[PDB]
């Protein structure tokens, strides 16, 4: 869903950018239906928790 986010927030979870952005070596997998894994051009976010927003380290 559309959501605008205000000017004082910087970085915002997005990882179908990733999925979206990259199409040669596009990288979209999750960690035992826990983690996640994005890697892509116009993003970047994988790290095996439940958030999935670079929190775990």
């Amino acid at each position: 869903g559309s959501m605008t986010l205000p000017p004082e927030l910087s970085i915002i979870e997005i990882p179908f950018d990733d999925v979206e952005t990259r199409s040669y070596e596009f990288i979209e997998v999750e960690i035992k239906g826990r983690g996640k894994a994005k890697l892509g051009k116009r993003e970047f976010a994988w790290i095996p928790e439940s958030g999935k927003y670079w929190a775990d380290e």
